[PDB]
Parts: structure tokens; sequence; C-alpha cells
């Protein structure tokens, strides 16, 4: 078996390699790295998303989210406050301030133990979730904006014609800003690109193991786990390395830079934050291999989770029992 101890692999195809989408991402599972979560792809040095950032400080960023933490540094859960409409300029200018901008340190491994430290005694405001793209049209290749959609790959695969779109969202970051443990929706992939400015730490738990986080998630959040089945679907739980070690839970972390896509696999638990000012874009995605996660993903019905139209259709005909439970949570 390909990639026994799950670790993050790293890959940097030729401009040739980097052609065709769907092909790159079953040669990575070739090698194994779903096994791990979450791989790191460097693009071809010929490659670039765009000419340049210089013009995006009008976008604007209608719904800031102000991230307010509640528990103790390592086991800590999060809720979003609305703030007044920003532009990106306006956001920069923001995160570079005193009150929210990185502070010094040697290396990612200080920074990382100042975020575990002290990340419960700030909030952070994330422009997360804004529908977007930053890619030129003329980029042809890794073009987040131009990935086959999930409802035509569940076409291609089951037969039935569905409704429903699939475009990428922008994430405009700033030191500590936080994203909670997750799945993605229906146990999806994603892929993420870090457009600009300072890093992305990520924390994965390999799919083969998920349950197991699940189960200290249970532990480490009785009343949330009491509310709902599936409560890790809010987003809004953060357990740090130090306890997941204690707990003997598998991970593994690494760090995207700039110009560096990640790809989280079906089931991948991930979590983590940014080192400072930055825009990533990122976008659900299926291939054959999905569906059968798709099928077995476990849903909120609580009410919390509240999803995309377009998760409907997939519920609908992936999880036919589960379905009429689901939609009340929905409505
Ligand atoms: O970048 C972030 O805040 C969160 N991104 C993801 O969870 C992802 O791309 O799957
Ligand atoms: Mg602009
Ligand atoms: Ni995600
Ligand atoms: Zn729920």
């Amino acid at each position: 078996a390909q990639n026994p101890n799950c670790n993050i692999m790293i890959f940097h195809p030729t401009k040739e390699e980097f052609n065709d989408f769907d092909k790159y991402i079953a040669y990575m599972e070739s090698q194994g790295a779903h096994r791990a979560g979450l791989a790191k792809i460097i693009p071809p040095k010929e490659w670039k998303a765009r000419e340049t950032y210089d013009n995006i400080s009008e976008i604007l960023i209608a719904t800031p989210l102000q991230q307010v933490a509640s528990g103790r540094a390592g086991v800590f859960t999060q809720y979003h406050k609305k703030k007044k409409a920003m532009t990106v300029g306006e956001y920069r200018h923001l995160a570079n301030s005193k009150k929210y901008q990185t502070p010094p340190h040697q290396n990612f491994e200080d920074l990382e133990r100042k975020y575990w430290k002290n990340r419960i005694y700030n909030s952070p405001i994330y422009g997360a979730d804004i529908s977007g793209s930053l890619f030129d049209e003329n980029t042809k290749q890794w073009n987040l904006g131009h990935l086959g959609t999930i409802q035509d790959l569940l076409e291609k695969e089951c037969g039935v014609v569905i409704e429903g779109v699939n475009t990428p969202y922008l994430y405009f970051g700033m030191w500590k800003t936080t994203f909670a443990w997750h799945t993605e929706d229906m146990d999806l992939y994603s892929i993420n690109y870090l457009h600009l400015g300072e890093p992305k730490t990520w924390y994965v738990v390999p799919p083969e193991h998920g349950q197991r986080l699940e189960r200290l998630a249970r532990e480490l959040f009785p009343g949330s786990s009491r509310g709902c089945g599936a409560f890790l679907r809010h987003k809004v739980a953060l357990i740090s390395p130090t306890v997941l070690k204690e707990n003997g839970i598998p991970f593994n972390r690494i760090t995207q830079e700039a110009g560096e896509f990640m790809v989280t696999f079906p089931y991948g638990y991930h979590a983590g934050f940014n080192h400072g000012f930055n825009c990533a874009e990122a976008i659900n995605f299926a291939t054959p291999r999905w569906i059968d996660y798709g099928k077995m993903a476990s849903q909120c019905s609580c009410g919390e989770a509240r999803v995309t139209f377009s998760m409907d259709a997939f519920v609908r005909i992936l999880q036919p029992e589960r379905y009429d439970l689901w939609k009340r949570g929905q409505d």
C-alpha cells in the first residue's frame, strides 16, 4: 500500500503534467497522497494565476467576521460576530495595524507556538466565504473557476442530471484567523490556492482515522455533542496539536505559502490558521472515488450547519433515507 504512514505528500508537476487536472489528482492518489487527507502541489515555474495583484483593493468584504473564542488555549470554540462591510484595501490596513499584525517571530515554529498560546485572547477578523475568483480568464491550467462541476461528475457517474452550480470562494485572512476542524460538505474534496501574502498553517487527520478525532471531540465538547450527532459540521471547534498528541490522535501539519495549492481529500479533517494578511481561493470538487464517501457522509440536521442550495441534490440522490430529516434542519 502506498504511503502507509499517511504522511502529507508534496508534488512538483511539470507544465505538461499540469494540463489535465483530473489525471493529476488520480496520479497523486496512485502514490497514496489521499491517505494523509491533504497534499501540497507546487505549480511549475512557468505557471501563473494572474499577472499582478495590484488592482484587488476595491473588492468588497460585505460581512467581515470577528472570530471570538471561548474555552482554554488548546480546546476552544469560536463564534463569528458580523462586522460592517469593508474593502480589501481597508481590511489589509486593519490586518497590518498594531492591534492585529503578526508579532515578531523567529520562524514558522515559533509563530505556531505563539498561536496556540495566545489565540484565545484575541479576536481577529476574517473576510471569508466571498463568492468570486482571482484567476485570470486566460489561465488555462488549475484555474479554480474552470474546474468540472460536482453536478456534472454526479451525472457522469450516476446518470442523473441535477440542479445546482459550484463556484469558488475568496478568503482574506489576517494573523490568528482560524479555520475550525472540519471535513468538506458531503465529504467532498477541496482545493485551495494561496494567491498572495503570508502563509497558512494546516493540520489534518488521515481519513482512515477521522472517527478517532470525532470521538475525542465528543469528549472535549460534551454539550455540543449532545446537541448534534455531527457537530463538527458546525465548524466551530479547535483542538491543538498538543492536545491531539496527548490523546493519541494521528495527524500531520504543513505550512502553505503564497503560490502553492493544497488539496484536501474526502473525509480528511482539517483545521488551521493564517500567519498574517493573505488571500486564498478555494472550491469543492469531486472525482469518481468521492461517490462512496458522499453516500456515507454524516449530516447535521439540528439546524446549525446551514449550507448551500447545491447540497440539496447531493443528499436527495445519494442519501434518500436521510433526505427528509436533513431538509427539516435546512428549513
Ligand atoms: O482557508 C480557509 O480558511 C479554509 N479552507 C478550507 O477549509 C479548505 O480550503 O478546505
Ligand atoms: Mg479591486
Ligand atoms: Ni476545508
Ligand atoms: Zn448540528
